[PDB]
Parts: C-alpha cells; sequence; structure tokens
C-alpha cells in the first residue's frame, strides 16, 4: 500500500517489474490526465521540486529544464540538445515538499517534458493510451527508488574479474594483435583482466563465427590467454549476415526467427556484414534459438559478452536505400536548380535509423503480429534477455559478463550497459558521472562508459580513467606517452576492487543503489541536494573526480566531515581531515581522490596485476579509528549469495 | 625596442600593426625554427607554463594541451573537438619562468600545436615559410599583452548607444514583426536600444536593398523606430547576389570588382541568395566601391551594421555543384554496390565551405593575382575594414555600430566581433565567458555571443554573463514571469555609466576591459588558474553562474571583496567576503558581481534606454574611502581627448 498500477487502454507486456500489483480503481492521485492527443500526463512542479530519474539519458542529475524522449537511438554524438541515447529508462521522482516516483511501463516513444515549454509544468506523452503508470510514493526520493527497486527485481551481478580493468580496439584482428596487447601490460605489469574483441574477429562480421584463417585454434588461443589471466570478451551484433550456407542465417530463414516485412520476406537492413536480418527478439522461440548459440563461444572458454548496434541500429533498408538513388538521380539530372544539394544531404541522412525502416518490419509475439515501432525500445532489451537466459540453461550457477548498448528497464536483472560516444570530451567525464545514479535508480549498476575519439591526449585519458576506477565497468576501448601515470591509475583500481566489489554485491542482493547522488544521502542539506559533480559510493565514501583540463584540483562540498584521501603513484596513501562546507583540493593527473566519511573506513588491497591475486586476507583499514566495516566476499564466480559466512566485520 | 620582427621570405602584407618595425638580423631569440617542412616553431615548455591568447579560439585561457588551426571556417557546430572557429588571432604569451608574446603574421593555415601532440612541446607550424614573427619581451603576460595593444593601433571605439540591449530574430520580415518587439518591450518597461535586422528585410537577399514589399518607405519606419530610441541594425553578406540590372552586381562585374577565376572570369558560390561573386576585398579600390555602398543605408537613418558569413562562406561553387551530380550519377546507377551511401553522404557534406572552392578565386592586390587560400584568413576583416573606411568619409565626425564574424588582427581598428553557432548549450555560456580576456589581448573588446531551442533558464544565466560583454543581444531563430527578464536587463542599464567608462578608457589607453585573475593577482598560484572568473577594469570581479538548476556557485577571491547582487525588487545587496574560497548565492534573476578592496563604482537608477540614463547624481558602491574616474562623452562623436571626459567621484 504504497504502490499502484493505473492502466490505460491494453498495455503491451514489457515484463519490467517481476513483482504482481493490482489494477487500482480508484482516482489517479496527481497532476491531470488527457487523452484527446494521444496520452499526456501534466503536472505543475514547486519552485524548489527536483526531478530525478530517467536512467540512461542526457544532462544532469536533476532533470529540470529540458526534454527528453524515450526511444532508443543509435546516434553517437551526444550533444547537450539529444533528446534520445541508447536507453528507455521511463522512470521519474518528483522531489519536493510533495514527492512521488512514476513508472511510465510503455514500448514506445515516450516524451518526457520537464520544463522544457513552461518551467513549472511537467509533461510526459506518447502516440496511444496502452500503458501502465506506477505510482510509489514514501518518505523521499530515496525511499521511493528503494521500493522500485524491489519490484523490478534483482540486478544484474557480472563475475569478479569483470570489476577489472579492460582494454579493446576497434582494429584488432589477428592473434598477433591480441598477443602484443598481453606483452605491453604484463611486461610493464600494468594490471589488467580482460581484452575486448571488436567486430574484426569474425568470419565477415558473421556472428557467432571467429575469423578461420587468423584464428585456426580458437580454444588452444583463448586458453593461451586465460593462463596469462585475460579473458577475451567478444563482440555479438544484432544483425545476422545474408550468406547462402552461413548457417545462423540458414536457420534463421527456414524456422521463421528473423522479423519479416509486411509481405512476409524477412527484412533486410544493412550494417557492417552488409544486408542482414533482425532475429526476432521479441519471439520467444526465436529468443532461445540466438541465445543459444552463445554456447558456440562459451564452449570454446569464452566468459563474456557484450551486445552492440542493438537498437537496433541500420545504415539503411532496402527500401530506403532504393528510395535514396531514386532521389541522387533526380539531383544527378537537375539543371532548373529545384533539387537543393541540402536536400540531397538530407534525404542521405533520412535513410540512416530512419522511423519510416522501424514501421516496415514485425514481430510475432506469442502468435500476434506487432510492428516494431510499437515496441522498438524492447528489441535491445530482449537480445540480451535471450542471452541471459541462455546462460542460465547451460549453467544457472555461474554468472557471465554481458553488456548491451541498448536498454529498457527490465533488462537490468540479464545485463549491464556501456556508455560510448564517437568523440573524447572533457564534458563526457561529468555526463557520465551525472548518470550513474540515475542509471542505479533504474536498476543499472555495472555500468560503465567510452572515450570514443585520435583527440585523445594523455590527460583526457588520465581523468577519464581516475572517474572509470569507480564505475563497475571499467576499460580502455577506442579506435587505433609517460607510460607510469597510466599505471598508478590502474593500481588504485585494483587497491579497492574488493571494497568496490563488496559495495556492489550488498547493493545488489539488498535492491540498494550502488552510486547515491548527495540529495539521497543528505537531503534535508540544501548545499548537498544541488551538487551533481560528486556521487556519495556504498555508505562509507563520495568521489569528486576533477573534469577540467589543465586543472590542478577542483571545487568540493563536504555535507559532513570527511578524510581527504588519494592514492599517490609511489604506493602511498596521503590522508587529511576536513570540516563540513566548501574546500578547494589539489589533486594531480596521477592521483587518484576519494573522501571517507566520519565514522567510516573502507579496506584496501595493496596493487595486484589481476584480479585472481589480489590478497585479501590482510588489507588496511583506511579511515576513522573506532568504525567499522561490514566486507562482502564469496567465490566470485558462482551464485552462492545468501550465506552469514560471506560477510565478515573489519573494525580499524 | 621591447619588441622585434622576424622576417621568412616574401610575407604579404597584413597591416595587422600600425607600427613599423624594422626586420631583426639576429637568430631567432626562443625554441628551434624548421623550415625542413615548409614552416615550424617548436619549443619546450617548463610544467609550471601556462599559454595565453589566440582571441576567438577553442577552449579556455591556458590554451596548453590541445591544438588550434588559424583558419576562419564557417563551421557552425562549436563542439569541444573542433580547432577552428571564426576568428584568426596569431597571438600567444609564454608565462612561466621564461616569458614572451609571439605574434604569427601569417594570412593562411596555421597551426598551434600547443602540448596536443606532446605535452611539454609548443609546435607551431604551416605550409610556407612566408610571414612575419613579432617577438615581445615583458615581465609577465599583461605586460607584454600591453605593448601589443601599442603596436597593432587602437581598439573600435562604439557609439555608447551600442552599450544598450538589443533584439533580434531571423525570420522577421515585416514592420509588424518589428512593431511588436518596439511594443512588447515599451509596454512591459523592458530596457531596450537595438532591433537587429536579420536576412529577410533585404530584396531576395540582396546587399543595399529593403524589400520592396514589406518597406515601401523605409526612411520613414526608421525614423519611426528611432522616435521610440529603437536603433535597426541591417545585416551585410559577403555575397553579392548574381541579377541583370542589380546595379551592385552590374558594377562589380563592369569594373573588375569581384574574386575571378584563374581565367579572368568572375567566380559563382552560392551563399543566400543563389549564386554570388564576392567583392575583392583584397583590391583597396573594390573595398572603396563596397564600403561606399553602405551609403544607401546611413543616408536613410541607420547606424550600425553587422557583417555576417565573412569568412566567406560557401554553400556551394558551380564546379563543385557539377562534382556533386557527377557523383550523384554514379550513385544512383550502382548495382554492384561500389558506391556505400556513407561515401555519398560525405562527397555532398565535402562541398560546403570547400578547401578545394578556396583554391579556385583570386584577389587582384597592386597588380598581383593571389590565390584566395595564401590569403584567407584577411577576407572578414578586410570587408569590415571597408565599411569602416567608408565610415570616416561617408560621416566623418561619427561613430557607427559595427561588428562582424570572421576577423583577424587589424580588424580590431573598425569594429567589434560577435560569437555564435546553431546551438543552445550551457557549456557555451563557459566557452564565451574564456573568450573574452583572450580577445581583449587581441585588440577585440566590442565582443559578445548569441544563442544560436533555448528554455527560459538559458536565457536568463545567457543574460547575466552579457549584462557585463560590450555587446549584449537576444538574437535568435524564429518569430513565464516577466519580472525577471526585466530585472536582469535593468542591471545592464543601472550598470551602462561604468562599463561604457571602463570600455573607452581601456580603449583610449591600449589597456584591457576584461582580464584573467592572473594579470591582476600575478603573485597567487591559485588565482593564475582560475578561469571561470574575470577581473573588468581595475574595481570589479565578475562571475556568473553557467549551469543548469544551480542556486549558485563556487569563487575565489584574491583579496577582500564586497559581494554585490542586483535585486528583483530593485535593490542592491552587500556583502563583505575576505580573501578566499567561497559558495554564493545566485537566484536566475539576481545579476552578481564583486567590488574590489578599496575601491568604488557608479551605479545609475534602472532607465529604458541609453539616452534617458541619469548620470548626474548616482550612487557609489563600494569601499568607503574610494574614488573613481568616471569618462564620458556625448556618446556619439570622436571627441575623446577632453579633459571634460573625466570626473573624480569620491564616496
Amino acid at each position: 500500500a504504497m504502490i499502484r498500477k493505473y492502466r490505460y487502454g491494453a498495455p503491451f507486456d514489457t515484463e519490467a517489474l517481476t513483482e504482481k500489483i493490482e489494477t487500482a480503481e480508484e482516482a489517479f492521485p496527481y497532476g491531470e490526465i488527457s487523452q484527446k492527443e494521444g496520452f499526456a500526463f501534466t503536472y505543475i512542479m514547486d519552485e524548489d521540486d527536483i526531478v530525478y530519474g530517467l536512467g540512461e539519458s542526457n544532462r544532469g542529475i536533476n532533470k529540470r529544464g529540458y526534454c527528453y524522449i524515450s526511444n532508443c537511438t543509435a546516434d553517437p554524438i551526444h550533444t547537450e540538445d539529444k533528446r534520445s541515447l541508447y536507453g528507455a529508462h521511463n522512470f521519474i521522482i518528483v522531489s519536493g515538499k510533495t514527492t512521488f516516483g512514476l513508472f511510465f511501463d510503455y514500448p514506445s516513444k515516450l516524451t518526457f517534458d520537464i520544463g522544457y515549454t513552461r518551467m513549472d509544468t511537467l509533461k510526459v506523452s506518447c502516440e496511444n493510451a496502452d500503458l501502465d503508470i506506477y505510482v510509489i510514493e514514501g518518505e523521499n526520493a530515496y525511499d521511493i527508488v528503494k521500493q522500485f527497486r524491489r519490484v523490478i527485481g534483482r540486478s544484474y551481478i557480472p563475475p569478479k574479474f569483470a570489476f577489472g580493468f579492460g582494454q579493446s580496439r576497434w582494429g584488432y584482428t589477428t592473434k598477433e594483435d591480441f598477443r602484443a596487447v598481453a606483452k605491453g601490460y604484463r611486461e610493464n605489469h600494468i594490471p589488467i583482466d580482460m581484452i575486448y574483441m571488436d567486430i574484426d574477429y569474425m568470419q565477415d562480421f558473421k556472428d557467432f563465427t571467429v575469423n578461420e584463417k587468423n584464428f585456426p585454434d580458437f580454444p588452444e588461443f583463448v586458453k593461451e590467454m586465460k593462463d596469462q589471466e585475460l579473458r577475451l570478451i567478444p563482440i555479438i551484433d544484432a544483425g545476422v549476415k545474408v550468406e547462402k550456407g552461413y548457417e545462423v542465417y540458414e536457420e534463421g530463414v527456414k524456422n521463421n526467427y528473423f522479423c519479416k516485412r509486411e509481405d512476409g520476406s524477412d527484412f533486410v537492413a544493412a550494417v557492417w556484414p552488409g544486408d542482414t536480418h533482425f532475429p526476432d527478439m521479441l519471439n520467444p522461440e526465436a529468443r532461445k534459438w540466438f541465445g543459444d548459440k552463445y554456447r558456440f563461444l562459451i564452449d570454446q572458454g569464452i566468459e563474456g559478452f557484450w551486445n552492440d548496434m542493438n537498437e537496433p541500429a541500420i545504415f539503411y533498408s532496402s527500401e530506403g536505400l532504393a528510395e535514396a538513388k531514386e532521389f541522387a538521380g533526380e539531383f544527378a539530372k537537375d539543371t532548373e536548380g529545384k533539387i537543393h544539394p541540402w536536400a540531397m544531404q538530407a534525404k542521405m541522412k533520412d535513410i540512416v535509423n530512419s522511423p519510416e525502416d522501424y514501421k516496415r518490419f514485425y514481430h510475432n509475439v506469442n502468435g500476434k503480429k506487432i510492428r516494431h515501432d510499437k515496441v522498438h525500445n524492447l528489441f535491445g532489451y530482449n537480445m540480451t534477455r535471450a542471452a541471459g537466459e541462455a546462460f542460465e540453461r547451460i549453467d544457472p550457477e555461474k554468472r557471465f559478463l554481458m553488456f548491451s548498448r541498448s536498454s529498457y528497464i527490465g533488462m537490468h536483472r540479464y545485463g549491464g550497459i556501456w556508455m560510448g560516444d564517437n568523440k573524447s570530451w572533457w564534458s563526457h567525464i561529468l555526463l557520465n558521472l551525472k548518470m550513474l545514479p540515475s542509471l542505479n535508480m533504474c536498476g543499472f549498476m555495472y555500468t560503465g562508459a567510452d572515450l570514443g575519439g585520435d583527440d585523445t591526449t594523455r590527460d583526457l585519458l588520465l581523468r577519464f580513467l581516475a572517474l572509470g576506477v569507480f564505475t563497475p565497468l571499467m576499460r580502455d576501448h577506442a579506435a587505433e606517452e609517460n607510460i607510469e601515470d597510466f599505471r598508478s591509475v590502474i593500481n588504485a583500481r585494483y587497491r579497492l576492487v574488493p571494497y568496490l566489489y563488496s559495495e556492489y554485491m550488498k547493493a545488489a542482493l539488498n535492491d540498494d543503489m550502488y552510486f547515491k547522488p548527495l540529495g539521497f544521502v543528505y537531503p534535508d542539506d540544501k548545499m548537498a541536494i544541488r551538487v551533481e559533480d560528486q556521487l556519495m559510493l556504498g555508505n562509507e565514501i563520495m568521489i569528486a573526480p576533477v573534469y577540467e583540463q589543465n586543472a590542478r584540483g577542483r571545487y568540493v562540498y563536504l555535507p559532513e566531515e570527511m578524510k581527504f584521501i588519494k592514492f599517490m603513484p609511489d604506493g602511498s596513501i596521503s590522508e587529511e581531515v576536513l570540516e563540513k562546507g566548501v574546500h578547494y583540493v589539489d589533486v594531480a593527473l596521477n592521483e587518484v581522490p576519494l573522501f571517507i566519511r566520519s565514522g567510516k573506513c573502507i579496506p584496501v588491497a595493496e596493487a595486484a596485476e589481476c584480479v585472481k591475486d589480489i590478497d585479501t586476507e590482510n588489507m588496511q583499514l583506511i579511515g576513522y579509528e573506532g568504525s567499522s566495516y561490514t566486507l562482502y566476499e564469496d567465490d566470485g564466480i558462482h551464485k552462492d549469495y545468501d550465506k552469514k559466512e560471506n560477510y565478515r566485520v573489519l573494525t580499524k
């Protein structure tokens, strides 16, 4: 009796929540609901109200003052004005004198006008009034989030090695490229556990193949790598190549597993392999077939995968390619200047990720033909759901590394999310920082981010990693000076793996958040609730990364007394007490900073070069003498979660 | 004596400098010069070294750790990976243990690799060793700046009305559109002095025409607005439309005033009007004629212009257009998947503002046909030089508002510049703030920015910056509690006497309007690294909030100051804040600032136009014992020398 479900029309089932809620047959408690123009919820905000949520969305922790459209989009630019990223996360919480959470359970384009049109007005709208709205109430936002976290079911948990460092690069192809990196890191003694394989390892980008000529005994090569504690983490894309004699393709065609055109034919969408077909992720039979395929690589020693282009992205369709050729031909033989160069340009952008192409193909959902656009936001969800179920069939008791580009609430149980770009910008450290608590709100905990890019200067990479240190996914993956600064930073990471791991485990198992906004921890502190460039982690620290070029430090607000801790290259740990108030603090490039809360402590291992070798048996306790910390640890591999003996109390 | 000139090859005379200084004969006094790859300058910086300058460029005040290409581009998205904005201001100061300044007098593509490739390495390189390098010695950066400000000639001084608020909409096209701005502002008591006219008022986009249909009795309409103290500010564009019987064009052809191709034919480039030619801005004769054409508008009661598109922007040439259709052809007829879409797409982008186009036209300069690419950064500057020089012929006694998009050092004598793009971003408020000191260093002090969909909160914070920037406009595209809007604009008007006073004093003394905390607090290791606060003249520090949804921000104070706030109700709050790190509260409808220890400034009652500002009885805000020299003139003419312009105010 603090959670209500309001149903309108005939909502498609997303299986986002795992707890059942009775339909409310009373009045919608807040705002106006209107069905004149599709569906709209309109609400007038108090001046001080903060709006939390929307997981993977643009701008800040407080969403007030802009427009967000939930419409999973393969856009990779990410300017302030972008309305849509890769995530459809329709959770929000109004935080003011009146406080409530709303989850709009809806698979299609959802529109969040949060102060955009009129500063005082919140307006959520969509084309058809076929959705469920959950209303969550409580003390405050954190309490609201915590109930929500309880109904959407438990968050995905990676194996412990996923808490190491990873490196990848679009362009790695041959055994020698991967041999070259193991050598780089291991011989310069940079810690690391994972090496990503970008698309090039396949046989002509064909899903679930390895390049036969570059990889003649993959399992022997996989084992080669596993013997130096390097786990090869290969990519899988939404598109299956159209190739005669390609087995996946042939079973896809034969068993009616790909999405279909209205006319009955298998829909074609050009991606990296050229012409592909999309597996029908909403069809549970097609989902099992595709999930199962991952066995092919699991059977060769592979322990982690990443799914990509699953919005799904489309460079162009057959219809659109043809449409645009006809235009071009018309442009080509204009001389009366009737067809303009920017019209010809505009037709060319318009065939990439075209709303019209998302209306040309269909899902067969338990017998029901649905057009993709009606449910577009669930695709990548289900692609990840597919793999996550295949894992439970092969070995229910084993955790695999899995993370996806596209997501919808409900996926949070089957994998994590990675934030990527086609650009390396200082502003993106801040962006990625602010996104963190918001992902946590909607259940996405194993997340990190990328520096697309060759305008990665040394310092950008250094500060970028110094945030990455605290993000559960931490890698250096891009397209392809002073080596020892890079090492000191990965050292800091590995010194922190045990505590970070423990905080994540305690959080995941308790339906609690990993990263929190200062607002959640200090809700009555009117300064704290406005800080967006600092986060609280677990119940013990606060992070405040440096994100400005040329900066020798930054400003901070401490909502309470804390120990300013830093990891110094020499392996030392500088420690200083700072009163509640505002401070400027020195943080050099190669230095890694966090603040530990009054009467808290955290354990700190010596640096180790891979996760299995971290000496967790006798760690140092940094923080305040007298304080306790509960350390969680298990085998890091399997699902033996509810043991008293996974918890140990440490005292300073 | 403190400035030496190092010449290599046969440099085009850019006329950036008003001073003649002899060619130095010794070897180059700092770093290694290499003429291996063309021309290169290479200097190893100390870790503590800071790098200043470049005026209108990307990123922060300390330029270290990125790459900047001096190459005026009409590129419109101003993301932080971009290495070329509109300006081209080749003036840098290295500041640390070894301090010195460098002006690279080179009219074409110049690359500043400042810590980018390699962090301690400063490398400025260009294709051809044909350029003058000015080396400038000083005790510090501020010093070095002030000497450079001396040799490049005094900065453009604007009419005082140019110090009011201004407004515009790309879209405005009828007498009724403009009357609705007038009524909306004057009825609601929002101060305002200018209405900008964007391109729609021209006859089919033609320079020095007015829309026959929408403005039949134009001088009359200008008088209509002037009487309400609204000065109309029409835009002018580099490209002159190709049109039979359009006199600007007819004259331009007959007299060879346009940029020609190699075969002597007038170059074609498509802009707003479709086919246009570009006035040969480097031909002193063509400049003479182009500038004179402004008389058409001056004679009608117009007192200010802005030049846009003067990079010059090219949507496409005739030649690039045929290449595109060639390629459209190939694409449309491909069946084997030979030509992919991404390639078709690229050829289209590639024909906009093309490198290859700028190798397709020439300037005739004292009988030398010079390829445009080799003097590219000079075009907009010379377009503005033309207008400015024409003003002295057309109405010699009188100051005109004039400001342009693309520039090059030298331009600063003839007009201001404005920064905009097509995006409404928060980070841009900071970009704009950071650019100013840099622009003051290169002579450009009449500057300001645009927010080219803008939210109410963004507008308000944008405007609390523009309060202090000599150019302050809300110029958008298209066309809740307005008391907030008025409050911010009111602070502007209340502060007009002071900012104009500091501008004039700075203009007349080759000093700076805005300075980095560092120039004022050189011995304060904290202060020299501040980038989001500015000193203005000798009395105040500014610090705008540039974060969405914020109630305030952190500031550093290098000395005791009064924290002042212009208040919605019209009051002025005051707090004495000691030296140190603070957090300060600033609501969206509050305009912050800091008066320095030992100092005071004057503030007027809010007034609704620059004319009616009551500058007799004003209050002094600041510290109880200090005095301020207020510079004030008629704000119209060019009599700056008089003892009458100054009067010491004492608190």
